[PDB]
């Protein structure tokens, strides 16, 4: 189906090197000229998603549905945005924003030391940006279902971009279930809400302030649910302020209705940024 407003000429795309394997599908980096049609030949580095060589008809419909979902959700500075597609005269290419610094977990773990060592204010800024992206997704009735630092990408300009949204019988056996990021009611029922996303955001906050730590260190998966239901929660990360830990703890309220909304989390993290600039 034709959609000129999103179509890019193949002649203006130069496909480049692949970007890793098996987590966001078959992705390659590319140079695209004239994405914005009012900017003449302005060059832009992009990430391209395409089908595998042995792809089935269902795989094509899946990628087309993912593309249509990106068109419907709309644009926001803190999500991986759709820039356009090559749908005519060749294989399907879905162009999205390129994030040079990789996923947030690896970005954090590489900046624990060295000249590019992240400051406390940089970590608060990262959390604020992810909350803004999630506030946007929730406003568009989109539940992420897998919010975690591994699913946030970082641009050359350190902009946080939520990725792995859009795409999203369990009782029969045929990426494992992300149990350590799941709200107790999500673990229990295997149902997701914006409120279970807020719990996941709390775990992501803990990932940010531990600079990529692994949640619930030392807890066997068979003990996790009982402990969370009894009120067990992760301890405050070292160097983390009491206020930020209270935000994490409110994200992890046992009652989904008592957790903050993403709109409230944006406000709370904006407050923490202000108070951080005063205690230094
Ligand atoms: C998975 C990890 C891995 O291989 N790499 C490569 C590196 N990478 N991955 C992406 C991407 C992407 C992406 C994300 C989406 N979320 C939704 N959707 C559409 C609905 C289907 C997409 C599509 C794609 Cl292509 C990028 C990027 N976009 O720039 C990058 N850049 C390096 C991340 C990770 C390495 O991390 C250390
Ligand atoms: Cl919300």
């Amino acid at each position: 189906p034709a959609d000129p407003k999103w179509e890019l000429s193949r002649a203006r795309l130069t496909l480049g090197k692949p970007l890793g394997e098996g987590c966001f599908g078959q992705v390659v980096m590319a140079e695209a000229i004239g994405i914005d049609k009012d900017r003449a030949a302005k060059p832009v580095t992009v990430a391209v998603k395409m089908l595998k060589d042995d792809a089935t008809d269902k795989d094509l419909s899946d990628l087309v549905s993912e593309m249509e979902m990106m068109k419907m959700i709309g644009k926001h500075k803190n999500i991986i945005n759709l820039l356009g597609a090559c749908t005519q005269g060749g294989p399907l290419y879905v162009l999205v924003e390129y994030a040079a610094k990789g996923n947030l977990r690896e970005f954090l773990r590489a900046r624990r030391s060295g000249e590019e060592q992240l400051t406390f204010k940089d970590l608060v800024s990262c959390a604020y940006q992810v909350a803004r992206g999630m506030e946007y997704l929730a406003s568009q009735k989109c539940i992420h279902r897998d919010l975690a630092a591994r699913n946030v990408l970082v641009t050359e300009d350190n902009v946080m971009k939520i990725a792995d949204f859009g795409l999203a019988n369990l009782d029969y056996y045929k990426g494992r279930l992300p149990v350590k990021w799941m709200a107790p009611e999500a673990l229990f029922d295997r149902v997701y809400t914006h409120q279970s996303d807020v719990w996941s955001f709390g775990v992501l906050l803990w990932e940010i302030f531990t600079l990529g730590g692994s949640p619930y260190p030392g807890i066997p998966v068979e003990e996790l649910f009982k402990l969370l239901k009894e009120g067990h929660r992760m301890d405050k990360p070292a160097n983390c302020t009491h206020d930020l830990y209270m935000i994490m703890r409110e994200c992890w309220h046992a009652a989904p209705s008592q957790r903050p909304t993403f709109k409230q989390l944006v406000e709370d993290l904006d407050r923490v940024l202000t108070v951080t600039s005063h205690h230094h």
